[PDB]
C-alpha cells in the first residue's frame, strides 16, 4: 500500500542481511513499513527513542506565520536527526547503504536496522528517493535521497519533488530536510537552498492541505544564515 521508492526498479548487502538479530530485533524489523507511522513503538521490547529530547512540530517556528506559504516552512539550528516529523531526509549516496555526513549521523542515530532494511533494496537513483522506517528516530519515517555530483539543478529540483510525491502519496504531514548535494557532492550552497525553498513552495502551493511543515534543519551556522537570507 505504501509507495516506498520514487522511481523504477551484491557481496555487502547478502552481509549485511546473513548479520544475526535478536529477537526483539526481529520484531520491530516485522513491523510492516506502512503501520510504523501509527504504531506505539514503546510496544515493541527492543525500541527505543535515541534522542533524548526530540523536537516536537508545536516547538518550530514557522518562517511566517502570516504567509499562506511560509507558515508551513521553518529553520531549525541543528541536527535532522532531533526532528519528531513523520519523515526526515537522508542525504545518500546511488549505493544507499550510509556514509559520512549526514548519512552517516542518521545511521549513527536509527541504529542498525536502518542499514538493514537499506540493503533490502538496490540502491537509489540520482533525484529519486527511498522511504524507510527510522528505528530509533524520533522521526517516522527516512526518506533516502540521492542529490547529483555537481551543479545539475533539474536532478536537485528532482531529488525535492521525488521526496514531497513520497509525503504526498504515503500521507505523511511534516518533514525534515537536509542539505542535500552541498559540501562534498560540491553542490553551491545558495544556489542549492534556493532550490530546496523554491520546490518546497511549489508543492505547497499546488497540494495545500497535505502538509504541515517542511523543516528546514542546518546543522552548520553558514547553512541557517543562506536560508534565512533566502526567505527574507
Amino acid at each position: 500500500e505504501f509507495v516506498t521508492y520514487s522511481g523504477e526498479e551484491s557481496p555487502t548487502r547478502t552481509r549485511i542481511l546473513s548479520a544475526a538479530l535478536s529477537p526483539a530485533e526481529r520484531a520491530i524489523f516485522d513491523v510492516p513499513i506502512e503501520k510504523w507511522l501509527s504504531i506505539d513503538r514503546s510496544s515493541l521490547s527492543g525500541w527505543k527513542c535515541a534522542v533524548p529530547r526530540p523536537v516536537t512540530i508545536e516547538q518550530l517556528r514557522p518562517v511566517d506565520p502570516s504567509d499562506a506559504i511560509l507558515r508551513h516552512i521553518a529553520l531549525y539550528r541543528g541536527p535532522v536527526t532531533d526532528l519528531q516529523l513523520d519523515a526526515i531526509v537522508n542525504a545518500a549516496n546511488t549505493r544507499c547503504l550510509g556514509g559520512g555526513g549526514v548519512d552517516g549521523a542518521i545511521h549513527r542515530v536509527a541504529g542498525p536496522l536502518l542499514l538493514r532494511e537499506c540493503a533490502t533494496f538496490n540502491g537509489c537513483q540520482t533525484g529519486e528517493c527511498r522511504l524507510t522506517k527510522g528505528y530509533q528516530l524520533p522521526a517516522r519515517y527516512v526518506l533516502h535521497t540521492v542529490g547529483p555530483v555537481g551543479e545539475r539543478p533539474d536532478m536537485l529540483r528532482k531529488c525535492y519533488r521525488s521526496i514531497l510525491s513520497l509525503a504526498l502519496k504515503n500521507g505523511l504531514r511534516s518533514i525534515g530536510f537536509c542539505c542535500v548535494s552541498t559540501g562534498v557532492y560540491g553542490y553551491p550552497l545558495l544556489p542549492a537552498t534556493r532550490i530546496a525553498l523554491g520546490e518546497t513552495r511549489k508543492f505547497l502551493e499546488e497540494h495545500g492541505g497535505a502538509l504541515d511543515m517542511c523543516c528546514f534543519a542546518c546543522f552548520q551556522e553558514d547553512e541557517y544564515k543562506t536560508y534565512e537570507k533566502c526567505v527574507g
